[PDB]
């Protein structure tokens, strides 16, 4: 386990992390601590920072930029969004605080690095109402954010977690569609929205933990009950899908996913997750071709036998077929009984092919303009047969290299485990180990890339790690550079290991003295 010292001290928990990489070869990491925003540059070094909080004190940068204050209730700023808006380009900031309102930092040029522009506060006075409030983004209990441009506005898909004491008024709703406004001074109102009914809202709750943008959908990674009436605690995991090509919830979608260690036992719980394009080798072992979108998902039990965590691969286009066949089972021709629309959390129960409430589906309606629960479950097996074994894997970052693809992978104790993606039997293929300084805190679960490594948090630091894994020159004899795998590009030299460049003439991988 090589030993990587951190970059930088956050001072406090790190809350988010994001990168950004412009095209002006400008690049830049952002890092939330609860009442604190920093910016660092490509060399992990501060160059400016920001009190985002606690709200109602006259330090806080974030909320007097919403004008002569106070703003209420006072108490702590815990990040709950950090985003970029690559059109602008500006970064986007939500807390805890302030009802979930969220600000736009423009980024501005600064060498190599980007310096942000003072905060726009993306509320309108007159303009938010207990019980409609368009700039009420964040929740408290988490949210996660997707920016999609669509012709010349940016939208924000929101998903955000919630209980009584959040929607009580000023709520954020559970999904959510906002045009960002040009003027920079909140969404349009008139946003579309699903959220957990007020009588659901009780005992039913949603966990996001993850959301992203592939071909025409974003797509949303959840955690909640298998059912409505149901023990609030026997958990599985959802894949929810929206338009990103028209700011509509109307074919809002979902289909559970199954991920089972079988040599067989469910995982029913999604820890983290991460899409990617993979190499070759492993797109012939899915039979799908290379370079397609694969879904990636680290599962656990959530509570004898059994690895503590999985590893399961759902490519897109699979996924996007079953969702497809999922709506012509419930809306197409005639359609078999006692097929359940579903998402009863968020509208009323019918059966297929009827409205959400209703006992008949009406000429002038359509049954896919309303949102629905794929029937069956898109069930994998865990890539690795159970050889993680006891490692609790807290977050994942998969990268593909020519025709192999990697898993950077996290783990509770402050450690990445690298190891190629492949259909394993007997063993893992490591690619490296390393260790996150020695608090031996958990990796935090949001992972972002910067050039070619990849940066991790843990506790209050941020660590950078190498994709391609350590350096030729690491490998000291013949016998362990000859081991290294192909992608490296390590040979030996005679006395050394190195790229075919640092020794042209005697570069091979072939055998050993
Ligand atoms: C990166 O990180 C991984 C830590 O998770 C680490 O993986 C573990 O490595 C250890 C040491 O090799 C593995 O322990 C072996 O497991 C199998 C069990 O079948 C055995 O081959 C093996 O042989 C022996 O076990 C004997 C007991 O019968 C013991 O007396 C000997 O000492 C001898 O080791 C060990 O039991 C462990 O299973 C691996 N775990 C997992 C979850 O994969 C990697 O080594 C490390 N990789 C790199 C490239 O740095």
């Amino acid at each position: 386990v090589k030993y990587v010292v951190p970059s930088f001290s956050a001072g406090g928990l790190v809350q988010a992390m994001v990168t950004y990489e412009g095209d002006r070869n400008e690049s830049a990491v952002f890092v939330a601590i609860r009442n604190r925003l920093h910016v660092l540059g490509p060399d992990l070094k501060s160059v400016q920072s920001l009190a985002t909080g606690p709200a109602g004190d006259p330090g806080c940068q974030t909320c007097a930029a919403c004008g002569p204050g106070p703003h209420g209730p006072p108490g702590d700023t815990d990040t709950k969004v950090l985003v970029l808006d690559p059109a602008l380009p500006a970064l986007v900031s939500c807390g805890s605080s302030l009802q979930g309102r969220c600000f736009l930092h423009d980024l501005e040029p600064q060498g190599t690095a980007v310096h942000l522009a003072a905060p726009a506060c993306l509320f309108s006075a007159h303009h938010n109402r207990p019980d409609d409030c368009p700039d009420c983004v964040a929740s408290p209990l988490g949210t996660r954010v997707t920016v999609v441009e669509q012709g010349q506005a940016s939208y924000f898909y929101v998903a955000s977690s919630l209980d009584a004491a959040v929607a009580a008024s000023f709520s954020p709703r559970s999904v959510s569609i906002r045009r960002l406004k040009a003027d920079a001074s909140g969404f349009a109102p008139g946003f579309v929205a699903l959220s957990v009914l007020p009588k659901h809202l009780v005992s039913y709750s949603i966990e996001y933990v993850h959301s992203f943008h592939t071909g025409a959908f974003v797509y949303f990674l959840t955690v909640q009950p298998a059912s409505v009436t149901d023990d609030p605690s026997a958990l599985h995991t959802r894949l929810a899908r929206l338009s990103a090509t028209e700011p509509e919830l109307g074919d809002y979608r979902e289909l559970v996913l199954d991920c089972r260690f079988a040599p067989g036992q469910p995982y029913p719980v999604l820890q983290v997750a991460h899409s990617a394009p993979v190499g070759a080798q492993l797109a012939t072992e899915l039979s799908i071709a290379e370079g397609q979108e694969v879904l990636f998902g680290v599962f656990v039990t959530g509570k004898g036998v059994g690895p503590n965590s999985v590893v399961c691969a759902f490519p897109i286009d699979l996924l996007d077929t079953l969702i497809d066949e999922g709506v012509e089972r419930c809306c197409e021709s005639p359609v078999h009984p006692g097929l359940r629309r579903g998402l009863d959390f968020f509208q009323s129960p019918s059966f297929c092919p009827n409205p959400p409430g209703l006992e008949a589906l009406s000429p002038n309606t359509s049954c896919r303009h309303f949102p629905l629960l794929v029937s069956s479950s898109f069930s994998r097996v865990d890539l690795f047969n159970g050889l993680l074994g006891p490692v609790q894997v807290t977050a994942l970052y998969v990268t593909r290299l020519d025709n192999v693809t990697v898993a950077h992978m996290g783990t509770m104790d402050g450690r990445i485990l690298q190891v190629e993606l492949v259909r394993s039997l007997n063993y893992l293929l490591y690619v490296s180990n390393f260790s996150l300084g020695d608090s031996g805190q958990p990796v935090q679960r949001d992972v972002s890339r910067l050039g070619d490594h990849l940066l991790f948090a843990s506790g209050d630091q941020v660590f950078q790690v190498p994709i391609q894994g350590p350096g030729c020159r690491h490998f000291l004899t013949c016998g362990r550079c000859l081991r290294a795998w192909h992608f490296m590009g390590c040979g030996w030299c005679g006395n050394m290991c190195g790229q075919q460049k640092e020794c042209p003439g005697s570069w091979q991988q072939d055998h050993c003295p």
